[PDB]
């Protein structure tokens, strides 16, 4: 018995694998990772045998790959015994005599062709595959990878990954001490709540997102969907200010690479452009909320009407003035706020100007914060901060790091947008300051999940994730407020179909 | 062959078992923890066998345990054939005949009894030990367990346990898939430091705290020994405000159980009194840095004194006026700071008792939250606020749970001070507004390591944790500046010696 596995990059969607007898992408990084995961090996006596199509065959350049050993499937091609390294077999069953004989294989690696994988796996052949999927698809294909059977299970899904603005990601499928386990149960069941462990339990495999990866959970949409899980499994049902109760749990983070992606769900399609629009909207320092709705943005509607307004003790405020929120405290903190038309110009202490004056005259600086929270003006504003604290970092790398705290996070509408919104910030103010966009953490405080939003999460649940899509900036700024929305270019960005959830007023 | 385990409780210093023919304690979860782990087992047709010497048969009153054979180690004692649940052996080597016949058991526990113990030992029978830790050492033992040998070490150490203000704890000791890790590992040697994993490297065995504890390491001392691996490892060197240079990593965490244990550090003795004192005399609201030298706390010393405040551009303030530092943003915020000296009673926002009084009148609320940044003020204080931003969270079940972010942490010093200190208060605040203590989520910004505590941390790090103390308090206050000292009792504290570190002016 020999261990027969499946090496391959396909498309994200399609499965696209190749165009008009070559590849629809160059990616060198991946190249690399095939020549790696065909050198390994444990015996250096022994060598790998690798399979492919007559037509992927020619796709190399008919030339033998060093330190393994070439099987070419082709009913014409000659049985060629000058060239040690390469072998011709007429057909896949035949070929596989690498098992009952040459001990000189370790491994068997099912190399290419379409025609090749298909019966490969149509006959059942392979133990494991390794899919590299990338990230486009609105190119043509010719040749496409088959649809894994239910036999397999993915163990593995790496991190996104980005080459020339491409991203991709690497997985493996599998075809599928006692000790210690005893006793942390043995102590759960003696001590009850008691015990910490208990309080944090191991979300069920039925609200588990893709129960068969355990060990290979890299991908960072994990970090979102695992919180998901453990809200949906340890939340406690409280009430709040709304007349919808939601499941609770307190303390938690979730950690974000943004060097080589953005961290945009794709569980869920997210509005992006009203994320971007609400952003540039606290740069300016902007509260009127009918300047997000004239963009066609609605998320601060619920929140600015005359009836949640009257209701919450502002029935002297207009239609839309939402106070002293975000962007006024960035701008303009410990400022007398009046309405929405004045202007607050030169007012207030401009926390973002001299945020980006410190970061780029003293990176090194461990103080780099900007705040939403005063107390003076809480009583003021529509809506207390939820994203209350931000700190930055610039590593030794020139890359700009970004902490943030949340008092309070809803898991369905305002996490997903927070996450992307404090992403892009970061790498505003990356670009503004002469840096790179580096890491994103995000620390919660109550982390909940409405009673109208479980049905449509669980649903979100039921979503493999895809790789995180890119985000690239068309022209350099000399004043962070004069992004525009036409100056973002959203790369590679293929999500699952958006989900409908009510926003709790 | 058939596995022999050893289950003990002993005192958590000299290792006490007995005394005067009895426990030197009563532990109800001990017992039950006996109890449970001697009933485990697979074959429903088979049995355990508990080995204890004839001094230990006597303590028990001489009466069989259900569903498992009591083995007597006894030179008197008649081999009763009546009773067919307990059986007697005239030596420990032939009571040994479990492995050769009666095939009937499927576990062996040796139960009891130094003699028995220190010989089972000896004799090499033992494969695993179940020890129970007990922090209690100011009494009299005459019966104590053996000093483990190296052949055995430690896999698992649960997490501080409490049963009438003793605090306890279980470990085991031990006699001693690859695609995934291989995947990872080439993904690693492609790409560099693109790749986030190669960013957050696993600390090496060297720097690594108790390394043979791998997935057993639930004792949450470990959140912030393994913080400190983490920093030790992947700490960027770089530079700050003082002339000493710092290790540094952005964005951590640290979770600690505060219902059944206190967060005081055991792997070096910390000064509780100076923590106290410093914290109430933030919630005072004081800023008087000689109120804090006057009851011989020095902490506050390098950045108050003349030099230094002079160097930071605050020369006409007086000898140790540090300004509108903490506890005067939490009963003053927005106030204008004149001197120490000045009575700012009634000035400013009091935001300690808004949140006493919101934790109590409307415990569900997401809103609160106590802060210290206030950039108005940051140029008059003598020293810009770490732990900045605090939120707190009533539990169903009336318990009081505190997330902390903390924008720099010197994990020397300041970071033990803060555990305990946020600790503290969430005790304060608990019984203050009728709660308990819940847990405790600090979330660090800027994690360093100053260059000159280098090898004070790696001596701290060659310790072998103990389970966390207990902090009770003597008498109920109606107001929560009514602390004193003399009310805070410490149970249970046996730390390592202290480890002198010098704080970076
Ligand atoms: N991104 C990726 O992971 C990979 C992509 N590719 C892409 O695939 C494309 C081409 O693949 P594809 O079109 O499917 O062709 P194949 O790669 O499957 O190779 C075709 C050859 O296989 C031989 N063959 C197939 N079945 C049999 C059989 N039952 N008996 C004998 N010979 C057989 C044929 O030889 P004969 O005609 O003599 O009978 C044929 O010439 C390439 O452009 C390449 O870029 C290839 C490998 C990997
Ligand atoms: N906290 C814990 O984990 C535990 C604590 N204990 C404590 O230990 C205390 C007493 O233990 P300890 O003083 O060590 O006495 P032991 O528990 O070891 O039992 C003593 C008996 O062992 C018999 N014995 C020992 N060695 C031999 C031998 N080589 N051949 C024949 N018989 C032998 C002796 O029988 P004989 O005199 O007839 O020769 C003796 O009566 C108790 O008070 C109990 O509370 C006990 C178990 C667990
Ligand atoms: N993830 C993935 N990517 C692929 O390109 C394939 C292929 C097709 C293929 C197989 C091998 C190569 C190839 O030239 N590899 C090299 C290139 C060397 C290098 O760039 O480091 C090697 O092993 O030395 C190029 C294409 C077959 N299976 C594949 N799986
Ligand atoms: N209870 C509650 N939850 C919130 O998330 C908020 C917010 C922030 C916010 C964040 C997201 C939305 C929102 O509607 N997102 C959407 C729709 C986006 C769109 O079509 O514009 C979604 O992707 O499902 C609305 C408000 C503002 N006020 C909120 N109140
Ligand atoms: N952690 C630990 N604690 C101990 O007390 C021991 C002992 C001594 C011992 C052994 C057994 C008992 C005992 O009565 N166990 C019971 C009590 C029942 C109960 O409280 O649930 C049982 O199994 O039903 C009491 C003392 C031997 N080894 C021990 N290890
Ligand atoms: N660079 C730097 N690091 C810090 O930790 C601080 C602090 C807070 C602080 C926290 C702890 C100490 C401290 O000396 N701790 C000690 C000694 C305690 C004592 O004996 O009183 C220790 O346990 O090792 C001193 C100051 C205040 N200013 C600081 N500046
Ligand atoms: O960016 C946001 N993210 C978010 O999750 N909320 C939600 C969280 C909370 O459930 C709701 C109202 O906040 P509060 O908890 O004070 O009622 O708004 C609001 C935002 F603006
Ligand atoms: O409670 C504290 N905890 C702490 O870690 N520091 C350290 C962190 C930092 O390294 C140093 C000075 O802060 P800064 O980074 O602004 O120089 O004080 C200070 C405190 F008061």
């Amino acid at each position: 018995e020999k261990n027969v596995s499946i090496v391959v990059a396909a498309s994200v969607l399609s499965s696209g694998i190749g165009i008009n007898g070559q590849l629809p992408w160059s990616i060198s990084e991946d190249l690399k990772f095939f020549s790696k995961i065909t050198n390994n090996k444990c015996d250096s006596n022994k060598k790998n045998a690798l399979i492919m199509g007559r037509k992927t065959w020619d796709s190399i350049g008919r030339r033998p790959l060093k330190n393994r050993i070439i099987v070419v499937i082709s009913s014409s091609l000659p049985q060629d015994e000058a060239d040690p390294n390469v072998v011709v077999f007429r057909n896949l069953e035949d070929s596989i005599e690498n098992l009952m004989n040459d001990d000189s294989i370790e491994n068997i690696f099912v190399c290419g062709g379409e025609s090749i994988y298909r019966d490969a796996l149509k006959d059942n052949f392979v133990d494991r595959i390794y899919l590299t999927r990338v990230a486009l698809e609105d190119i043509e294909f010719d040749t496409y990878f088959p649809e894994i059977p239910e036999t397999f299970l993915p163990v593995y899904m790496s991190q996104t990954f980005c080459t020339k603005n491409i991203s991709y990601d690497f997985m493996i499928f599998e075809k599928q001490l006692k000790s210690i386990d005893d006793t942390v149960d043995l102590l759960g069941e003696i001590f009850g709540i008691r015990k910490m462990g208990n309080r944090h339990k191991f979300p069920k495999e039925e609200i588990y997102n893709t129960p068969s990866i355990r060990f290979g959970r890299e991908h960072y949409e994990f970090q979102y969907l695992d919180l998901l899980s453990r809200v949906l499994e340890n939340g406690a049902y409280r009430e709040n200010r709304t007349g919808i109760s939601t499941y609770s749990i307190f303390g938690q983070m979730m950690r974000f690479d943004m060097r080589e992606s953005f961290p945009l769900l794709t569980t869920k399609k997210v509005a992006i452009r009203s994320i971007f629009e609400e952003l540039i909207w606290f740069i300016k320092g902007d509260t009127n909320g009918n300047h997000l709705i004239e963009k066609k943005v609605y998320i601060w509607s619920g929140n600015g009407s005359k009836e949640y307004l009257e209701r919450i003790g502002l029935g002297h405020r207009e239609e839309n003035d939402l106070g002293p929120i975000y962007g006024f405290q960035w701008r303009h903190y410990n400022g007398e706020y009046k309405t929405m038309h004045d202007d607050y110009t030169g007012v207030g202490v401009d926390q973002l100007a001299k945020l980006i004056e410190t970061l780029k005259n003293n990176p090194k600086d461990r103080r780099h914060i900007l705040t939403a929270w005063n107390p003076s003006a809480l009583s003021q504003m529509a809506l207390p901060p939820c994203h209350v604290l931000s700190q930055y970092y610039v590593t030794n790398d020139n890359c700009l790091s970004c902490n943030l705290y949340q008092r309070s996070c809803d898991l369905g509408l305002g996490s997903p947008f927070n996450i992307a919104s404090y992403a892009i910030l970061t790498m505003m103010l990356a670009q503004v300051c002469g840096y790179e966009p580096g890491e994103l953490a995000i620390f919660i405080g109550d982390a909940h999940i409405y009673e109208n939003h479980l049905t449509q999460l669980k649903e979100q649940l039921s979503r493999t994730p895809r790789p995180f899509p890119q985000l690239k900036f068309k022209r350099k700024v000399e004043n962070i407020e004069d992004f525009k929305w036409e100056d973002i270019e959203l790369i590679g960005y293929y999500p699952y179909p958006t989900i409908k959830m009510d926003m709790a007023v």
